[PDB]
This record gives structure tokens, C-alpha cells and sequence, in this order.
């Protein structure tokens, strides 16, 4: 039931269903991010706790409640008057709204704390799910200082008005959900991984970082200008700021955001089209603020180089092995016609993805991989050979370790008659035709996985022309061959003696018939 | 006939009439991608569909048609009142024009969907070209699904001015037509393949891009301008914007146009010399703007720094080798006479291109090219040796294989007298020259193509200071040799033993002789 369910759990951090937990907890973090500041500087975001009064002239000049048309060309700010329950009459159903989100992200904290409790780990190479392992783990690890720490809820008995004692709230107390960075960072590091565009992710993240800050920001300059007083001097938010609050706009929550985002876009991104500062502590603020901006510029500059430098490295080395070949053969003087054939190859080459390596898979895989990669390329095809159907599979894997691609052109003679002749050919990805001694005739024409020289890598002993080619042969257009080299085959074979004398056995047979 | 030549008929996309043909697609879709957008934003440019009307003062004030006198200086903007028949009989003319060249690139877009229709495909590294294969290949892939949505002759039918109906038309039904943006990346592709300068075109293509991106944001400028109102606030196109505006300029489509795309330029390259915004909306809009010009500039940037970092990096390598080399000979405190003698070699082989390396050959090409290069450079010199002169081709190819470049500078010494002799030296590119013991003499001078030391390669077994050289040779100026070894010609010479008796045949009779 609910009751094992619960006791046996324990977490296997590189599930799928994982990976979606953490995006989960990134949402609850973001919330947090951006909405404990905010509701802190712009405290109307609950419902105003206070009433805003102007002094309206009817007869004669009273204090009254501003309407709209009051906060559009003032002449002075509005003052406040604190409602006696501090709003809650007029705003609990913003108030709950706001409550219910705050207790739901909480319940996401909750969730990832136990899943934390209940997490497995690595060791000796297995993931560890045994209840009792895990939450030692957990206990000897100081997690839940980070856990608890950051579900302290200070924010509920304190971050909201109480109107009895006159409290008027302190929404800043719920930053220490922010503690729980790690899930955030291990989310994106994720992301990135499982991206088909990974440096296209990387500047997405840092521009989100970037208008995060800017949030943040604009957070700050709002409550600056509101501890220095709002519309004492030209660059506060106010009346006397006219790119604040120009002709017939009204002095709203919104234009408030509205204007201290523009205004730390501006300042954060060094355009800097914004009334100058006023006082000493204004020059300071914003000398700081431009500096900090000049380095946000640098930093968006220098992750849209690197992705830009990053996905043009293919590229570039390419035309610097082209202008390595063009430079060769200027200083060497080879033909025009064989630079053009050189040219038209490398061109073909490049937009065909083909890379003429399989140092791709050589270096940077492990032997394991490398070999289950080799036998499930060549293995079938290998087996088929005539002279390897009887052997063991052992010979074959070794063998399918040790075959050499070579790539050739349309009409390129792949072997000429009386040539020596020390190498078994592979056909995969091309067509080639044997043709009789001039070049206008055809044989046989040999498809894709056909094989080609193959008693040419025994040793027979006198095989009537066994060294030389006997058989012109061509490629039709653009060949890939598999070879198998006489020394490779004689290198592996030595280690299976058994399979040596069957070799040699067949080989005659074929021979001889 | 023609008949029988359309049906027949199939393309082959590697040729330079079919990249001429992209390039023809290229100019058709860059005309809609401009004109599309100018002509739903900017309707003038098909001719008034109404009359502005102007509030004249005269004896009295009365609407009247504007003259361009009261389109200047302004108190207020222009009222219009629609043709009975939407300005057809004023214009049609340049209506007439527009949809002209609307047909003619249309029909630039039927012959490109009939090329896709015939179109050949790689197959076994051919090009298959037979009708039937060429049009089921274009069936089963779903290109014509492409082909069809963007030549939807929607906006002939939608996109005028119906004055019967009162429709004024809707100019943006032709996006569609920019659908087929594979055939003009295609043709960027190849133009860059085909480009003596590609890293500069690639940077000319980046800025390309951007003149488009802020031709279409001068559109939504002033197409946002006129849904919030021309001329009520002092950032929209209009009279209250006197930088729209100034004191003597009359307000014109090509103003219109001309202030817009000013505007654009001064947002998205993020100098900002433009009216602040004056409601939450452009608020809304210019933040987002800039943001966008922030990332635009760092994405210039970066392709400029790609191409600059791109364009010097041989000098920087050549100076990493140069700065390596000093501090060896700092650190184990060599001469300064070799150290000035050993850079002006390095410089010598910087200023004059030769790399010291044939791995630029060697590593990138595939066996086939290297070999027929090899046999190109080599192959005439190495059959004039008067040891090779009667040997088969196949010994000389494998030996014009294995050469190797030794570099002389002015004055050095190939070989002196008493020295061992193990190798034969091909000039290339130099002059040699036999000095009788002390350097102040000549015996003979070899010039290009000559041959030395080509007995002491073979061996003769008691031959008369066989291993000695029994010669000084210096260089005259940088002399450019090719060595063949003695071990690489053994090596060579043991696959042809038919060879290998014939050479030691004609060495005894050289050495006698
Ligand atoms: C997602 C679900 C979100 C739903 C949003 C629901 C309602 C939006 C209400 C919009 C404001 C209505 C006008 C109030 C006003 O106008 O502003 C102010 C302040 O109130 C507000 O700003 C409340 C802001 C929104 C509060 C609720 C938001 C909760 C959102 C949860 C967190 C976000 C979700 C994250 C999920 C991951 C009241 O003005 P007053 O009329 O009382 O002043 C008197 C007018 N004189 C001057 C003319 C007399
Ligand atoms: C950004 C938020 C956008 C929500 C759209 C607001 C609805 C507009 C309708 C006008 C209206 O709702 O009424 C507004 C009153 O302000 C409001 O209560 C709307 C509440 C919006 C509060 C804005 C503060 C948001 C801070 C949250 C942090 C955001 C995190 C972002 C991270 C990058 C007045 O309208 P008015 O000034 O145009 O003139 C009227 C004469
Ligand atoms: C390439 C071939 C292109 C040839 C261009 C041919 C003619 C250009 C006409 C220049 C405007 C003449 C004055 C009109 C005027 O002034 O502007 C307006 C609007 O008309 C225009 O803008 C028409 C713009 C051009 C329309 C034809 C362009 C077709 C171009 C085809 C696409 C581009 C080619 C792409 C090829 C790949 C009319 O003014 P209104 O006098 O009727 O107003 C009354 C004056 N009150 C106020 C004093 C009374
Ligand atoms: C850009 C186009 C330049 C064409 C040059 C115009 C001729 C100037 C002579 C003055 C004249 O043609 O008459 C203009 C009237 O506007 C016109 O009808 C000219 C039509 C030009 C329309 C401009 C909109 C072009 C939008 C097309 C999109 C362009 C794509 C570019 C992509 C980067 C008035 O002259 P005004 O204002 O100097 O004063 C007179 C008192
Ligand atoms: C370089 C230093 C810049 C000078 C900044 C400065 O003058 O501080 C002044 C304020 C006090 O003045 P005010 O903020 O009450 O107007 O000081 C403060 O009240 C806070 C100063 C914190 C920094
Ligand atoms: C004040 C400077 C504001 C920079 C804030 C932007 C930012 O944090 O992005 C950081 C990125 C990469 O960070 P990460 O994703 O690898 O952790 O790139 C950087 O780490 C650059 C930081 C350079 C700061 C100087
Ligand atoms: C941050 C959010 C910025 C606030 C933008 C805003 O206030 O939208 C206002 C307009 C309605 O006003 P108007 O455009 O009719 O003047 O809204 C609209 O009509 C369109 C809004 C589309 C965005
Ligand atoms: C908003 C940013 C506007 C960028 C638009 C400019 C642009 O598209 O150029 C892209 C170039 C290279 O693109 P491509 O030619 O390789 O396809 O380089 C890039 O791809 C850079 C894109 C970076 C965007 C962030
Ligand atoms: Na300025």
C-alpha cells in the first residue's frame, strides 16, 4: 500500500522521469526568482495596503482618493493613507491567489526534499537503492542543512500584513527558497546534453540569465528612487522625470515596471538614453550600474563569438586543407586538368560528409565499443567471402578489426592487369565493372558487397600468375572499398593455425577448380 | 521536338547551368521577401487607394486635397477618403508593373518546380537519370507538398484593390511564396564553395541578412505606427516626432520609408539616437527591439572576429615555431652568428610559401590522388636516371612514392669528401655545384633535374670506396633536393627481383665503365 510504497522508495537520479522532476523544481525556483523581489519593491503586486490621496481642486483644494485622471499630469506625487486591515477587505482573493502559488511551490520543495532523503547514489559503478544506504548517505552528506534552510516558512507568519500589530509585511523573507540553486544547475546542465543544438542553449540560457538581472535591476533602481523619494529630482521615477511620466500618461503599478525595465535594459546594455543622474548617491548607483553593464555586453559578446566560432571550425579547417593542396601543387607545377579532378574530389568529398577517417570511432571509443561497431559493419559481410564460411568466429572479428576503407572516383582503374596483386577488395557503396583491356567492353560488373582479389591474400605457391592482377577493373562512379591487406590476414592468422591449414586447403580447392 | 525533349527530359543538379538557374530562384525570392512586406506596410507603393485631405485656411477653413505645401510643417496629420474605384484608373499602370513582375517570378517558381519534378538523384555514387525513376523519387519524397504551398495563387485573386466588393487588398498573401528558402541557402552554399574570398563572402552574406532584418523591422516600425496613430505621441511617425518631421520636410511615402528605416538602423545596432517611447506599449515593443539589436551587433562581431582570427592564423603559427625556436637557442646558448643564420632560413621559408612538408598532400588526400600526383611530379626525372632507364613502371611508381625533400640554403654542402654515402639526390628547383676540396674551385655545376650519387645506392660489393662519397657538393643558392634512400630502393626493389638483378647488372657496368 501507500504505507511500503513510501518506506521501500528510493530514487534513481538518471531516470527520465527524474530529469522532468528537476524541470519541475526549476519552474518552483524561477517563480521565486522573480516574484519575492518583485513583490517586495513593488508591494502592490498583493493589493495596495494603502489608499493613495491627491489634492484635487473641486470651490476650493482638498485631500481626496486619486482616480486616473489625478495620477496623469500631476504636479506632485500622491500621498498614502494605510487602510485600517491593511487591504485585506478589498485584496484577500489576490492575497489567496498568491498564498495558494506560494504553498504550491512549497509543496515542490517538499517533494525534492524527500527525494532527496530517498536518493541513490554511484558506487563501484552500480546506482545504490537500499533504503537504509541512502538516507545514511543523506545524513552524512549535510543536504539537509541546504533543505531545511531553505524551507524555513518565516515568509508565512511574517511576509504578509497583519493588521493587528500593524505589520506591513516583508516579502523578502522567502529568498531562502533561493538556496536550491545545485537542481536548477543540474536541470540545465541536462538540458544541454539532451539538446540537438547545444550552442544555440548556451546563449538562450545566458540571455535568460541576462533579463533575470535586468529584473533584478529594475527592482533596484524602483526602490532607490522610492528611498530617495519619488519625484524629488529628474532621474527618480516621477513627475519630474518626464520620460517617466510624460504628458498624458498615468502613474500606475504597471508604468512603474514598465518604466524601470526600459530604464536597466538601457543602463545594463550601456545604450544609456536616460535622464543623468541628480545627486552624489545617483552618480554613484549608476557609475556602478554602467560598469557592471559594460561587462553584461562582454559577456553576451562572448558567448555569441564562441557559438559563432564553434559552428564554422568545420569549415575552416576544410579550406585550410584546400588551400594546403592548392599551394602544393602551385609550387610543385602539376597540370591544370589534375588540380581541377583534385579539386572536384575534395569538394565531393566535403559535401558528402564522408571525412575519409575512421579515426572517429578509433581513438575516442573504447575497445569494446570499437569492436561491436566493427562486427556489426563487416561481420555479415565478411562471412560470405568463400574462403571465410568455414572458419571460427574468432579469426572474423579480428579480421573485421583490420579492414582499411579506400575511396575512389568515377572511372579510377582500381587494379590493372599484370599488377601485383596483395590485397582482397570489399565493395560497399559504389559499383565497380571489370573491363577488357581497353575500356570498351564489360565482364561482370560487381555491386554493393560482392568481394574482389580474395585468392590473392593466400599463398597457393606457384597459382599460375599468383602475384600479378590478371583482371583489369574500374569504378562506375564514386567507390568506398573495404580492403584486406595479405600481411593483416597472415598477422591474424598466425594465432589460429587451425584456421591457417583450412585457409590454405580451400584456396587450392578454389584454385585447382 | 519540343514535345518529345520535355518529356525526355531530366537534371542533373551538379552542373553550372543549374547553379546559374539557383541563382535566377535567389533574385525571385529575394524580390518577394523585400516587396511582400514593403507593399502590405508602405500600400503607396501600388498607388493611392485614397486622397489625402488637408484642413486648408484660405476667407474660411475647408478640407481640400494636399498639396505638397500642406503635407509641410504640420499642425496635424492628413484625413483620406477612398476612390470610388480604389485609385484603378489613376495607377493602373503601376499596378500593371507590379503584377508583371509578380508573374514573371512566379513563373520563375513553375519552371523551378518542373526542375524538381525531373530531378536527378545520387545513387550508388551516380546521378540517376531516367524519367520514370527521377519523378517517382520526387513522389515519394514530399517536395511537391513545398512546391504547391508556395504558388497558392491566393494573393492574384486576394491581393489587389476589388473596388466592386470594396476589398483594398491584402498584399501579404504572397508570404508563401517565401517557403522555398532551401534552393536560395543552397545556392549561398555553393557561391561560397565557389568563392576565391570565403570568409570574407560569409561576412558579406551576415550583413545581407541584417539589411533584410531591418528593412522588414522599418516596416513593423511604421506599420505600428499607424495602428497606434500617426502623429499622437512623439514616437511615431508623425508630427509630433520632429525628427520625422523637421521644419521644412514634407511628409512623402519615400519619407515614410526613408525615417523608418533610419529608425530601424539606430534600434537594432543599439545606438539609440531615436525619441524615447511614450505608452507601455512601445515601451513594450522598443525593449524587446533593443534586445534583439543587442544580439544582433554581438552576431556581427562575431563573424567579423571568426574571419579576422580565421585570416591570421598561419602567421600566428609561423611565429609560435619562430618564439620556440629563439628560446631553445637562449636557453642552450648557441651562437649569435647560427642564430641569425637559422632565422633568416625560417624567413626565407615564410616569405616564399613552401611549408617544408609534402603531409599537406599526404594526409588528405586518398591513396588514388596521391599516387597520380606523385607519378606527375616525379616520374618523367626518375625514368631518365641511367639505372631506371630499363625497368618496369611499376618499381618506378613505387619508388616516385618514397622521395624525400631536403632544403639547402646558399653555401652549404650537400656531402664532402669521406663521408657516408647512402643515398641519391634529385635537384629540384636549385643548382649544385663539384668544389675541388677547398671551396675555391668548380668541376662541375648541376642544374635542375640532374642526378647524384646514384651509385652509391646500389651495392657492388668492393667497389672502390663503395660507402664513401668521394665528392663535395654545395648548394649555390636554396636548393630544393629529393632523396632516395638506399633502404626504400631495397625495400621497393624486393617485390621485382627481376628488377633487382637488371639494376645490379647495369651498376657493375656503370662502375667498371
Ligand atoms: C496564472 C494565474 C494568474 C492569474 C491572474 C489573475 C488576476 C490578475 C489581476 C490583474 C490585476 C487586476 C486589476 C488590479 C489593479 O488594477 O492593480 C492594483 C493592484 O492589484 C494588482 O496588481 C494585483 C496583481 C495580480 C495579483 C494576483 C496575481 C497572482 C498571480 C500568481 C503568481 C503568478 C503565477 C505564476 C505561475 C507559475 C489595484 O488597483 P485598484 O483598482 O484597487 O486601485 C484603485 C484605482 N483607483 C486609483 C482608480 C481608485
Ligand atoms: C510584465 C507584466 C505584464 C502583465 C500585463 C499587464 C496587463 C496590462 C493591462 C493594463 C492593466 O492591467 O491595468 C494597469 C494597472 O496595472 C496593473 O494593475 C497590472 C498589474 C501588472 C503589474 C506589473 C508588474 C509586474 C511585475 C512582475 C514581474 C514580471 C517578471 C518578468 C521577468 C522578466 C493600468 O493600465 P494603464 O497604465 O495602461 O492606464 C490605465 C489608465
Ligand atoms: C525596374 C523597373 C522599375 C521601374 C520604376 C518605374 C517607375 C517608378 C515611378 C516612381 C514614382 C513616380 C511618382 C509617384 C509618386 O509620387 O508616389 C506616389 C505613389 O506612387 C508610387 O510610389 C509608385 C511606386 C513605384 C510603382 C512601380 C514600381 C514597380 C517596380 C517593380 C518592382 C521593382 C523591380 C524589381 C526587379 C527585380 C504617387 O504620388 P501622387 O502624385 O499620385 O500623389 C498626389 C500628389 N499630391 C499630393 C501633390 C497631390
Ligand atoms: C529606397 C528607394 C529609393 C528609390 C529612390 C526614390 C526616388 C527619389 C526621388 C523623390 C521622389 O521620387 O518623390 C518623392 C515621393 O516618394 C515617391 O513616390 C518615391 C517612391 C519611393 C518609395 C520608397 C519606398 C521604398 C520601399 C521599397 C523597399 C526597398 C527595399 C530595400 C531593401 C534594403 C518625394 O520627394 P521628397 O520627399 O524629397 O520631397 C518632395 C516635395
Ligand atoms: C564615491 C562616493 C559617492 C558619494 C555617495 C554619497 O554622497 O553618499 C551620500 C548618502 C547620503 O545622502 P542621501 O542619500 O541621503 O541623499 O549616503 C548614504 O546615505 C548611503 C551611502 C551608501 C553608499
Ligand atoms: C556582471 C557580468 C554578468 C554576467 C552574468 C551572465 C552569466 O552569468 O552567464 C555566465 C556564462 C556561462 O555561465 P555558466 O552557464 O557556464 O554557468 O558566461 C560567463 O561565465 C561569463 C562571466 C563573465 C563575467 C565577467
Ligand atoms: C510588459 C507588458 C507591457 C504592457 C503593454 C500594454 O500595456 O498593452 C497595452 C495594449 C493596449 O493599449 P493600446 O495599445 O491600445 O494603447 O495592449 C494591446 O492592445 C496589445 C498587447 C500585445 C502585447
Ligand atoms: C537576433 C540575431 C540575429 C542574427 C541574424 C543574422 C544571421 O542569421 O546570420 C547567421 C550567421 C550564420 O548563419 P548561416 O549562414 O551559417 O546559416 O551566424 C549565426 O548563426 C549567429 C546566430 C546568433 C543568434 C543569437
Ligand atoms: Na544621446
Amino acid at each position: 500500500r501507500i504505507r511500503k510504497y513510501l518506506a521501500n522508495y528510493t530514487q534513481d537520479p538518471s531516470t527520465d522521469n527524474f530529469y522532468y522532476w528537476t524541470c519541475v523544481v526549476t519552474v518552483a525556483y524561477i517563480y521565486n526568482l522573480l516574484f519575492v523581489i518583485a513583490r517586495q519593491v513593488f508591494n502592490d503586486l498583493i493589493g495596495p495596503s494603502s489608499q493613495s490621496l491627491c489634492r484635487f481642486y473641486n470651490n476650493s483644494t482638498t485631500q481626496v482618493e486619486c482616480t486616473y485622471n489625478m495620477l496623469t499630469n500631476m504636479k506632485e506625487m500622491p500621498t498614502y493613507s494605510q487602510y485600517p486591515d491593511l487591504g485585506w477587505s478589498k485584496y484577500w482573493h489576490f492575497r489567496m491567489l498568491w498564498v495558494f502559488f506560494d504553498l504550491l511551490m512549497d509543496c515542490v520543495y517538499l517533494i525534492d526534499t524527500f527525494l532527496n532523503y530517498r536518493m541513490g547514489y554511484m558506487d563501484q559503478g552500480l546506482v545504490v537503492r537500499e533504503a537504509e544506504k541512502v538516507t545514511k548517505a543523506y545524513w552524512q552528506s549535510k543536504q539537509y542543512r541546504i533543505d531545511g534552510i531553505s524551507l524555513i516558512p518565516l515568509d508565512y507568519i511574517l511576509g504578509w500584513p497583519i493588521p493587528y500589530i500593524n505589520w506591513r509585511g516583508l516579502p523578502i523573507l522567502r529568498l531562502n527558497r533561493l538556496i536550491r540553486y545545485k537542481r536548477v544547475r543540474n536541470c540545465l546542465e541536462r538540458t544541454e546534453t539532451r539538446s540537438s543544438m547545444p550552442n544555440a542553449f548556451r546563449v538562450v540560457v545566458v540571455v535568460w540569465y541576462i533579463v533575470i538581472i535586468i529584473h533584478w535591476n529594475a527592482c533596484l533602481y524602483f526602490w532607490i528612487s522610492e528611498w530617495i523619494g519619488l519625484g524629488t529630482d529628474a532621474w527618480v521615477y516621477g513627475h519630474l522625470n518626464k520620460q517617466s511620466l510624460p504628458d498624458d500618461i498615468t502613474d500606475t503599478l504597471l508604468r512603474r515596471y514598465v518604466y524601470s525595465f526600459y530604464w536597466s535594459t538601457l543602463i545594463l546594455t550601456t545604450i544609456g538614453e536616460v535622464p543623468s543622474p541628480v545627486r552624489n548617491i545617483e552618480y554613484a548607483f549608476v557609475t556602478l550600474d554602467l560598469m557592471c553593464g559594460v561587462l553584461i555586453v562582454a559577456t553576451i559578446a562572448g558567448n555569441v563569438g564562441s557559438m559563432i566560432s564553434n559552428m564554422s571550425a568545420a569549415r575552416t579547417e576544410f579550406q585550410n586543407k584546400m588551400d594546403g593542396i592548392k599551394q602544393y601543387m602551385e609550387l610543385r607545377k602539376v597540370s591544370k586538368q589534375l588540380e581541377i579532378r583534385v579539386i572536384k574530389w575534395f569538394d565531393y568529398l566535403w559535401t558528402n560528409k564522408q571525412s575519409l577517417s575512421d579515426q572517429q570511432v578509433l581513438k575516442v571509443l573504447p575497445d569494446k565499443l570499437q569492436a561491436e561497431i566493427a562486427m556489426q559493419v563487416h561481420f555479415e559481410t565478411l562471412r560470405k567471402v568463400r574462403i571465410f564460411q568455414d572458419c571460427e568466429a574468432g579469426l572474423l572479428a579480428e579480421l573485421v578489426l583490420k579492414l582499411q576503407l579506400q575511396v575512389f572516383s568515377p572511372g579510377d582503374f582500381i587494379c590493372k592487369k599484370g599488377d601485383i596483386g596483395r590485397e582482397m577488395y570489399i565493395v560497399k557503396r559504389g559499383r565497380l565493372q571489370v573491363v577488357d583491356d581497353d575500356g570498351k567492353k564489360v565482364f561482370v560488373t560487381l555491386q554493393e558487397g560482392s568481394v574482389f582479389g580474395e585468392l590473392s591474400i593466400l599463398n597457393i605457391a606457384g597459382s599460375k600468375n599468383g602475384n600479378r592482377r590478371t583482371a583489369n577493373v574500374r569504378s562506375v562512379g564514386y567507390t568506398d572499398l573495404f580492403v584486406l591487406s595479405k600481411t593483416d590476414l597472415w598477422n591474424a592468422l598466425r594465432e589460429y593455425p587451425d584456421a591457417r591449414k583450412l585457409l590454405l586447403a580451400k584456396g587450392r580447392e578454389i584454385l585447382k577448380k
